[PDB]
C-alpha cells in the first residue's frame, strides 16, 4: 500500500493579466462621450437545496445612464493637435527566464 | 499496491492575457460617442436542488444607455492634427526562456 | 499491482490572449458612434435537479442603447490631418525559447 | 388808345400734388431692399453766353448703393400676419365748391 | 393814352403739396434695408456770360451708400402680426369752398 | 398818360407744403437700416460774369455712408406686435372758407 501522488491544481480559478496594459485617451473637440466596460467577474457557486428552497440569486448589473438634453455650441470648436504619445516602450534585456520543473520518482 | 500518480490540473480554469495591451483613442471633432464593452466573465456554478426547489440564478447583465435630445453645432468645427501615437516598441533583448518539464519514472 | 500515470489536464479551461494586442482608433469630424464588445465568457455549468426543480439560470446580457434626437450642423466640418500611428513594433531579438518536455520511464 | 388787358398766367410753372397722398409699407421676412426714389425737380434756366464761353450746367444726379457680402439664415423665417391697413377712409361731407370767376367788361 | 392791366403772375414757380400726406412704415423681420428719395428742387438760373467766361455749375447730387459684410442669424426669425394701421380718416365736414374771382373792367 | 396797373407776381418763387404730413415708423426685429432723404432746395441763382471770369459754383450734396462688418444673431429674433396706429383723424367740421377776390376798375 504505497500510495504517493504529485498534483498541482484540482479545484482552481486562476487569472492573469485581467484588463492589463490599457491606455483610453480622449481627446474631443466638442460633444463627445467616452465609455469603458471592463468587468472581471469571477464566482463559484456551490448549492445544495431543494425541499421549496426558492433560492433568488441576483447579481444585480452595472448600469450606465446618460441622457444630455439642451446643447449648442454656437459659433467654434477647433482643435489643432501637435502630437500624442511619443513613447519609446524601449526592452532592452537580453533577459534569461530559466523555469526548472523536474519530477524525480524512484520507486 | 504500487500507486504513483504525477497529474497536473484536475478541474482548472485559466485565463491570462484577457483584455490585455489595449489602446482606445478617440479624437472627436464633434458630437461622438465611443463605447467599450469588456466582461472577463468566470463561473462554476455547481449545482444540486429538487423537491420544489425554485433555483433563480439571474446575473443583472450590464446596461449602456445614451439619449441626446438637443444638439446643435451652429458655425464652425474644425480639427487640424499632426501626429498621433508615435510608438517605438522596441524589444531588442535576445532573450532566453529555458523551460525545463522533466518527468523521470524508475519503478 | 504496479500502477503508474503522468497526465496533465482532465477538466480543464484555458484562455490565453482573449482580447489581446487590440488598437482602437477613431477620429470623427462629426456624428460618430463607435461600439466595441468583446465579452470573454466562461462557465463550468454542472447541475444535478429533478423532481419539481425549476432552475432558472439567466444571465443577463449585457445591453447597449443609443437614442441622438436634435443633431444640426449649421455651417462647417472640416479635418485635415496629417499622421497617425506612425509605429515601429521592433523586435530585433533572437530570441531562444528551450521548452524541454521528456518522459522518463524505467519499469 | 385805350389799353385794358386781364391776364393771368405769362411765365409760371404750377406744380400741386406732387408726390402727394403716398403709403409705402413693407413687412420683410428676411433678406429685404425696398427702395422709392421720387425727384420732384424745376428748373429755369435762362441763359446767354457765347465768345468762349464755357458753360458747364452739371446737376449731380441721386446716387443709390446696396452692397451685401454675408447673408446666412441657418435655420427659421416665419411670418404669420393677421391685419395690414384696416382704413376706412371715408369723406361724408355734401360740400360745395363754389368757384366763381366772373368776366365783366364794358367798354 | 388809358392804360389799365390785371394780371396775375409773371415769372413764377408755385409748388404745392410736394412730398406730402406721405406714410413710410417698414415692419422688418431680419436683414432689411428701407431707402426714400424725395429731393424736392427748384432752381431759377439767370446766367449771363462770356468772353472766356468758363462758368463750372455743379451741385453736387445726393449719395447713398450701404456696405453690410458680415451677417449671420443662426437660428430663429419670427414675426407675429396682428394688426397695422386702423385708420378712420374721418372727413365729415359737409364743407363750403366760395372762391370769389370776379372781374369788373367799365371803360 | 392815365396808366393803372393790378399785377400779384412777377419773380417769385412759392412753395406749401413741402415735405408735409409725414409719417415714417419702423418696426425692426434685427439688422434693419432705415434712410429718408428730404431735401426741399431753392436756388434764384442770377449771374453776369465774363472776361476769364472763372466761376465755380459747387453745392455740396448730402452724403450717406453705412458700413457694417460683423454682425451675428446666433439664436433668436421673435417680434410679437398686437397693434400700431389707431389712428382716428377726424376732421368734423362743416368749415366756410369765403375766399373774396374782387377786381373792380372804373375807368
Amino acid at each position: 500500500k504505497v500510495q504517493i501522488i504529485n498534483k498541482k491544481l484540482d479545484l482552481s480559478n486562476v487569472q492573469s493579466k485581467c484588463g492589463s496594459k490599457d491606455n483610453i485617451k480622449h481627446v474631443p473637440g466638442g460633444g463627445s462621450v467616452q465609455i469603458v466596460y471592463k468587468p472581471v467577474d469571477l464566482s463559484k457557486v456551490t448549492s445544495k437545496c431543494g425541499s421549496l428552497g426558492n433560492i433568488h440569486h441576483k447579481p444585480g448589473g452595472g448600469q450606465v445612464e446618460v441622457k444630455s438634453e439642451k446643447l449648442d455650441f454656437k459659433d467654434r470648436v477647433q482643435s489643432k493637435i501637435g502630437s500624442l504619445d511619443n513613447i519609446t516602450h524601449v526592452p532592452g534585456g537580453g533577459n534569461k527566464k530559466i523555469e526548472t520543473h523536474k519530477l524525480t520518482f524512484r520507486e
